[PDB]
């Protein structure tokens, strides 16, 4: 699934991300803009092996099994595909597990060097929420 920008900030309030450890949902709608476009069939592989899944590009290296990540963990208990359902769920519960592991929304390079500081309103900006 595709989803819009105001579609997913209601997506991602609905399931309780909005203000999740101190985040406001601009934050987590700029974070899946630059991870996925909001496609939630997005995948890419890392250098290493591990490949990131969904709308919140989320790591088999820690966060859920693929079977072909040697040595990774399954943090959050689920098959990666989870990660790539129309319905966030699963990746919703994940992320907020990773922003819970001590650097916020660090662990999200893209969030790092494209959200971060910037003025993340604009994403939620006209949306009915
Ligand atoms: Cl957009
Ligand atoms: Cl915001
Ligand atoms: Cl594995
Ligand atoms: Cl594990
Ligand atoms: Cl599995
Ligand atoms: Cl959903
Ligand atoms: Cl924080
Ligand atoms: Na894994």
């Amino acid at each position: 699934k595709v989803f819009g920008r105001c579609e997913l900030a209601a997506a991602m309030k609905r399931h309780g991300l909005d203000n999740y450890r101190g985040y406001s949902l601009g934050n987590w709608v700029c974070a899946a803009k630059f991870e996925s476009n909001f496609n939630t069939q997005a995948t890419n592989r890392n250098t290493d092996g591990s490949t990131d899944y969904g709308i919140l590009q989320i790591n088999s290296r820690w966060w859920c099994n693929d079977g072909r990540t040697p040595g990774s963990r399954n943090l959050c208990n689920i098959p990666c595909s989870a990660l790539l359902s129309s319905d966030i769920t699963a990746s919703v519960n994940c992320a907020k597990k990773i922003v819970s592991d001590g650097n916020g929304m660090n662990a999200w390079v893209a969030w790092r060097n494209r959200c971060k500081g910037t003025d993340v309103q604009a994403w939620i900006r006209g949306c009915r929420l």
